[PDB]
């Protein structure tokens, strides 16, 4: 069957080369997502573990940032090998709020037959652009991955979230596509607000040697998506332990000060007995930011010196910016740790400037990219892209979902690919 990237999986590629040897194959049409053409699918969340998946999507009618929430879906499912020899997505369980336009910033984790689906509820939109106003309300849902006919609470059904602990943070939230679990304590990647107004920050951390007009309040500043927002933004995890009574709580977890950006949609997960922590870049610090996690709690992450990936922005901050700066913009393309003795990675990354465009599937370590393949078309807008990997058959497999602009209905749509990680440098 699939089964996680763990122990010691056939070879891959190590060397820098332009052969095509990576050949990703299109798999959408297992997962429903293939779209109506006057409808939008937005919001994606994919993640994966032990042969297992998670998925959610928003439907909007009409506009992609605009349009009536017809539907928010959200769907397990196991990953299996069509005839083909080629990993798939495979829908078993699926429900639907009650409510599609309160739901917000899903993050799921896997444990013991189950995902669990740690979701905000607001009814004043994206919480993160009125944060003041948001309750900071959150839901659970538990789905079985394996259905059991008419099967009450087993299925599915919510718990409830009685007790948050946040310390001094004012309202925490998930914010990430997924998370670890941990024998059995469960670990999502979220997002703390503090009070401005309460957050110490010594300036004269604020890198600025060389960096041309560049004030070292910046980095202050840009801890918030305005220089004078109420809350800053603190990145972190989640804490649930499934083994509390009846009521388990939720514990806030920060993520430590190094190298340390406004709070942003991130991700943690397992590859080869050891997690990994992703940050998306929403401001200044544009290179990619993700590395071994030298301890969960409380949460440190060792920050990989990557040179040569990054994502594209706007003016302010474009593509390979380092200078501190104050700005929000930013996208969210992770990475998946493939191999550790030579720490190699592989992600669907956009491949512009200051345009979200032409997304190409690339495995790289800190200094090199090694091999690439073109997902789309040059000028292919996109934007959200989450990569997971595992193994078939002790080979390495990577499953990519990218959000693409269709041209012809005009809306963007999650594609899915399956790419195999080549065993040999030549095709
Ligand atoms: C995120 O979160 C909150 C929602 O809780 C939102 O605040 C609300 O925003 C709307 C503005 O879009 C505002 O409604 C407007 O209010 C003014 C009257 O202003 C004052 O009146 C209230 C009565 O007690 C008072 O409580 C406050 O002092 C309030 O400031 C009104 O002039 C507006 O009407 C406009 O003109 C035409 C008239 O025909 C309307 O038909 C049309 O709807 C117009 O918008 C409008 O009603 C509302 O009062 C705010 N709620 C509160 C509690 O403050 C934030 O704006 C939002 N922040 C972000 C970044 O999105
Ligand atoms: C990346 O570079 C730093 C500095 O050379 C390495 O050492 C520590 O890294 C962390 C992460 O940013 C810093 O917060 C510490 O201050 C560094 N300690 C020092 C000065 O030795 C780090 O090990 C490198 N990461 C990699 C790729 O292993
Ligand atoms: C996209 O942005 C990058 C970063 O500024 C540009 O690449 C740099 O181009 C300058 C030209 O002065 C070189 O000195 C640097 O070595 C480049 N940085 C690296 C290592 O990539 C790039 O040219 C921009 N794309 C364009 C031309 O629009
Ligand atoms: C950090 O440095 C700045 C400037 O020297 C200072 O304001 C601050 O007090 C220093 N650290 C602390 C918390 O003492």
């Amino acid at each position: 069957g699939v089964s996680n990237l763990v122990g010691l999986p056939n070879n891959i590629c190590l060397q820098k080369t332009s052969n095509q040897i990576l050949k990703p194959k299109l798999i959408s049409y297992t997962l429903p997502v293939v779209g109506q053409s006057g409808t939008c699918i937005t919001d994606p969340l994919l993640a994966m573990d032990e042969g297992y998946f998670a998925y959610s999507h928003l439907e909007r009618i009409g506009s992609c940032s605009r349009g009536v929430s017809k539907q928010r879906i959200i769907g397990v499912g196991e990953v299996l090998d069509r005839g083909d020899e080629v990993p798939s997505l495979f829908m078993t369980n699926v429900w639907t709020p009650p409510n599609p336009n309160t739901v917000y910033h899903c993050s799921a984790v896997y444990n013991n037959e189950f995902y669990y689906v740690l979701c905000a509820v607001s009814t004043v939109g994206d919480p993160i652009l009125n944060s003041t106003y948001w309750s900071g309300s959150l839901m659970m849902t538990r789905l079985a991955v394996k259905p059991k006919s008419n099967g009450g609470g087993y299925n599915q059904h919510q718990l409830a979230l009685r007790s948050i602990e946040k310390g001094r943070y004012d309202k925490v939230m998930p914010y990430g596509p997924s998370g670890i679990k941990q024998g059995d304590t469960l670990y999502f990647p979220a997002v703390g607000f503090l009070v401005r107004t309460e957050f110490k920050y010594n300036d004269s951390n604020c890198p600025i040697t060389k960096c041309q007009y560049s004030k070292p309040e910046n980095c202050r500043l840009s801890m918030g998506i305005r220089p004078n927002s109420h809350y800053i933004l603190r990145s972190g995890l989640l804490k649930y332990n499934l083994s509390d009574g009846e009521n388990p709580k939720v514990v806030f977890i920060e993520i430590s000060d190094q190298r340390l950006s406004i709070g942003s949609p991130s991700k943690i997960y397992d590859s080869l007995g050891q997690p990994v922590f992703y940050q998306a870049s929403f401001s200044w610090d544009t290179m990619i930011k993700f590395g071994d996690v030298l301890t969960v709690n409380p949460l440190v992450v060792n920050w990989r010196n990557n040179t040569v990936i990054s994502r594209p922005g706007q003016s302010q901050c474009p593509r390979f910016n380092t200078c501190p700066e104050i700005c929000w913009e930013g996208v969210y393309n992770d990475a998946f740790l493939i191999d550790r003795i030579n720490w190699i990675s592989a992600g669907v990354f956009l491949d512009s400037n200051q345009t979200a465009e032409n997304p190409v599937f690339t495995v790289f370590k800190d200094n090199e990219i090694l091999y690439r393949a073109q997902l789309a078309s040059e000028d292919t807008n996109a934007q959200k892209t989450i990569t997971n990997c595992f193994l078939l058959k002790n080979k390495i497999w990577c499953i990519s979902l990218v959000e693409i602009y269709d041209t012809g209905d005009n809306v963007i749509r999650p594609k899915l690919f399956a790419v195999k990680i080549p065993e040999q440098c030549t095709a």
